[PDB]
C-alpha cells in the first residue's frame, strides 16, 4: 500500500534479532516488579479436623532463562517465546490445628517454590493518542513444574495434598495475571521512552517536533514500521500541513534501521530555524582573524592588505539569512538555496578611509553527507552565486576589493559555514544520546523528494541494565 507520512521508521528482523539478546533482562524486571499475595485459607483437612494455614511473604530468590526466540508475524504481532524460566520463590508457612486443640500450638514453616515455565508474548502495535502503544492480551504460560519443599522436609500429612490440589493451579493462574500484566507495563514504558527520546532529539528550546502517529504501526514477516507527521513546531505553534506520500518499496530491509524523511520535514525545519533567528553569523576581530588561518590563509598577507588591512583586530563581518532558505532533497544531493546578507567592516582610524560592504546574493548549494567517527560530514557536490544588490558604505572601494570580498565569501564563507553547520548538528546528536550508540556503516542517502537514513547498530548491554535499574 502507501502512507501519509513525514517521517518513517522501519525496524527490521535483524534488528529485533540483535534486540532479543537482552529479552532476559526484561523478563526479570517483570518477575521483580510482580506482586505475589499472601495465599490464606481454613480448610477441613482428613483426620485433622479445620486447619488455618497461609503461605506469606512470597518473594522471587532465583531467576534465570534458557532462551528467547523473536517472529513477526505479518499484519498481527511480534512473537517472542522463551523457555524455560526457572523461578526459585522463598515463603514463610503458618499454620495450626484449629479444631485439634491436643495437636499442639501453631506452626511457622520456611518454604520454597521451584517452577519450570515456558512463555509466549504476541505482542500488538497500535497507534494511541498519536502514540505508539503495546498490547499483549495473548500471554501464554506452559508450567513444567509447581513444586513445594518445606525447610526440613516436615510432612504431618495434610500439606503436599493441599498445595497440590487446592493451591498450585489456582497459584499458576496468579502467576500469570501478574507476569503477563508486568509484561505488559515494562512493553508499553520501553515504547513510549523511545519515543520521547526520538522526539527529544528533534527538539531544541524553543524548537520541538510533532510526530505523532498517521495510522497503525505496520508489520510484516520482514519488518515493523511506524508512519510519524514530522512537523516542527516553534513556541508551541504549529501548521498542520497535508502529508506527502510513502511508499513501502522505497526501502530494502536487510540493514537494521531505516530512516525516510521527506523534504517537507526539512521546509518545516529551516522554517522555524529562521524564524527562531539562529540562521545568521558573526566575527569580530581575531575571530575572522582565526577563520582565516583555519582555511589556509593569514592576514599579515600582502594579498589581504587592501581591504583588512592595518587593524585585522578590528574587523567585523555579519551573515544573515533574508528570508527561510529554500531545502530540496534531489539524487544528486541535498540542496539548499540560501539568501543571505553579508556585511563587511575593516575600519581605520580615519572612518573614510574603512573598507564597507554589504553582498545581498542568493547562494544555492548541493550537499551530500556522511555519518563517521560519531561526526557529521558535510560535502559540497557543487554551488551557484548570484549577487542581487553589492553596496560599498566608503569611498574606499573599488571592483577589485569587491571582487577579493565576493572570492572570500566563495573560498572562506561556504567552508567555514558548513563546517559550523556539521559541528552543530553533530553536538545536537551527542547531547541526546546518539554518541552512546555503535552507529554501523550508516549511508545517508538523497533521492527525489526525500531523504533516507540506512544503518546497523550495536547495543551496548549494559544500556538497557541502567535503564531497568533506573525505572526505581
Ligand atoms: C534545516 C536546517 C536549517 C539550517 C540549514 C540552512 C542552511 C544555512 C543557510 C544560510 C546560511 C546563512 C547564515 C549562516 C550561519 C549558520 C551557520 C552557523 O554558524 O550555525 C548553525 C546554526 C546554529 O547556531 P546557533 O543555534 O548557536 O544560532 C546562532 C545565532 N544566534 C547567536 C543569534 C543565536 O543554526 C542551526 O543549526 C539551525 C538548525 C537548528 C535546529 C535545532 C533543532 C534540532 C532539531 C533537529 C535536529 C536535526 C534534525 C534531524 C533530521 C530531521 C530532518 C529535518
Ligand atoms: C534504544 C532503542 C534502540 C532500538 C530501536 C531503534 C529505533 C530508533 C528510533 C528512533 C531514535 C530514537 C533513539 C533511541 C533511544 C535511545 C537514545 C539514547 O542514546 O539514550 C541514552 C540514554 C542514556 O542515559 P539517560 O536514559 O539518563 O538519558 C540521557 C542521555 N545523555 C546523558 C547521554 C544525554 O538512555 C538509554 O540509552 C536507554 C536505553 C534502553 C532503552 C531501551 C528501550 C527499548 C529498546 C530495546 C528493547 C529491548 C527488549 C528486547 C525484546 C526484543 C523482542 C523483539
Ligand atoms: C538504534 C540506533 C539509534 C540511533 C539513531 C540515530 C538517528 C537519529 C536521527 C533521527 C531520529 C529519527 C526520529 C524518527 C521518529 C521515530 C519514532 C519512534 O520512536 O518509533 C518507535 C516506536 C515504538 C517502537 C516500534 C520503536 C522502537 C523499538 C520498539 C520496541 C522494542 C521492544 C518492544 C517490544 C514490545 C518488547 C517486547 C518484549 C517482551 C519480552 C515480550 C517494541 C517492539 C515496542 C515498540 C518500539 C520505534
Ligand atoms: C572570513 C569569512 C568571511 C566570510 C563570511 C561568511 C559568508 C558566507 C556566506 C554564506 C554561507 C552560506 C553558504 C553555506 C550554506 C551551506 C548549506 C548547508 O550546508 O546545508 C546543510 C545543512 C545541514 C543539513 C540540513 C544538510 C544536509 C544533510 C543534513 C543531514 C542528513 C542527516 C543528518 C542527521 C541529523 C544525522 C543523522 C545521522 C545519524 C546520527 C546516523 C542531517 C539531517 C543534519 C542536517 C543536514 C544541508
Ligand atoms: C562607493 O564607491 C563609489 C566609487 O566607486 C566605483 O563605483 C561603484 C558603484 C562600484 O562600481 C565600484 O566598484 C567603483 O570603484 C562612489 O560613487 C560615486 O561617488 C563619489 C563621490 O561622490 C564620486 O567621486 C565617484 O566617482 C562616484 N562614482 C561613480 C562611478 O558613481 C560612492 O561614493 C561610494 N559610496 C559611498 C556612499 O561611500
Ligand atoms: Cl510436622
Amino acid at each position: 500500500t502507501s502512507h501519509e507520512a513525514g517521517i518513517v521508521c522501519r525496524i527490521t528482523k535483524p534488528a529485533l534479532l540483535v534486540l532479543n539478546h537482552e529479552t532476559a533482562k526484561v523478563i526479570q524486571t517483570a518477575f521483580q516488579r510482580a506482586s505475589y499475595p499472601d495465599i490464606t485459607g481454613e480448610k477441613a483437612m482428613m483426620l485433622l479436623g479445620q486447619v488455618k494455614y497461609g503461605l506469606h511473604n512470597i518473594q522471587i530468590s532465583h531467576l534465570s532463562i534458557a532462551s528467547s526466540q523473536v517472529e513477526l508475524v505479518e499484519a498481527k504481532s511480534i512473537d517472542v517465546s522463551i523457555q524455560d524460566v526457572s523461578v526459585v520463590f522463598k515463603g514463610t508457612l503458618k499454620y495450626g490445628y484449629t479444631t485439634a486443640w491436643w495437636l499442639g500450638i501453631d506452626q511457622s514453616i520456611d518454604f520454597e517454590i521451584d517452577s519450570a515455565i515456558d512463555l509466549q508474548i504476541n505482542t500488538q502495535l497500535t497507534a494511541d493518542s498519536g502514540r505508539v502503544r503495546t498490547d499483549a492480551p495473548d500471554c501464554y504460560l506452559s508450567f513444567h513444574k509447581l513444586l513445594l519443599h518445606l525447610q526440613g522436609e516436615r510432612e504431618p500429612g495434610w500439606i503436599k495434598q493441599l498445595f497440590t490440589n487446592f493451591i498450585s493451579f489456582t497459584l499458576k493462574l496468579v502467576l500469570k495475571g501478574q507476569i503477563c500484566k508486568e509484561i505488559n507495563v515494562i512493553s508499553n514504558i520501553m515504547a513510549d521512552f523511545v519515543q520521547t527520546r526520538a522526539a527529544s532529539i528533534l527538539s531544541d528550546g524553543d524548537i520541538g517536533v510533532d510526530i505523532s502517529l498517521t495510522g497503525d504501526p505496520v508489520i510484516t514477516a520482514s519488518y515493523l514500521e511506524s508512519h510519524h507527521k514530522g512537523h516542527f513546531i516553534y513556541k508551541d505553534v504549529s501548521e498542520d500541513l497535508p502529508l506527502p506520500t510513502f511508499s513501502p518499496t522505497l526501502l530494502g530491509d536487510s540493514r537494521m534501521l531505516y530512516f525516510w524523511f521527506s523534504e517537507r520535514v526539512f521546509h518545516s525545519l529551516a522554517k522555524v530555524a529562521f524564524q527562531d533567528g539562529r540562521l545568521m553569523l558573526s566575527l569580530m576581530g581575531d575571530e575572522f582573524k582565526a577563520v582565516l588561518e583555519t582555511w589556509g590563509f593569514n592576514t599579515n598577507q600582502e594579498i589581504f592588505q587592501e581591504v583588512v588591512g592595518g587593524f585585522p583586530s578590528q574587523a567585523q563581518v555579519t551573515v544573515h539569512c533574508l528570508k527561510m532558505p529554500k531545502i530540496s532533497c534531489q539524487n544528486k544531493g541535498v540542496v539548499v538555496d540560501s539568501s543571505v546578507m553579508v556585511k563587511f567592516l575593516f575600519p581605520r582610524p580615519d572612518q573614510q578611509h574603512s573598507v564597507a560592504y554589504t553582498f545581498e546574493e542568493d547562494i544555492v548549494t548541493t550537499v551530500q553527507a556522511s555519518y563517521s567517527k560519531k561526526k557529521l560530514f558535510l560535502s559540497l557536490l557543487d554551488f551557484q552565486i548570484t549577487p542581487k544588490t553589492v553596496s560599498n558604505l566608503t569611498e574606499s572601494s573599488s571592483e577589485s576589493i569587491q571582487s577579493f570580498l565576493q572570492s572570500m565569501i566563495t573560498a572562506v564563507g561556504i567552508p567555514e559555514v558548513m563546517s559550523r553547520l556539521e559541528v552543530v548538528f553533530t553536538a545536537l546528536m551527542n547531547s541526546k544520546g546518539v554518541s552512546l550508540f555503535d552507529i554501523i556503516n550508516p549511508e545517508i542517502i538523497t533521492r527525489d523528494g526525500f531523504l533516507l537514513l540506512q544503518m546497523d547498530f550495536g547495543f551496548p548491554e549494559h544500556l538497557l541494565v541502567d535503564f531497568l535499574q533506573s525505572l526505581s
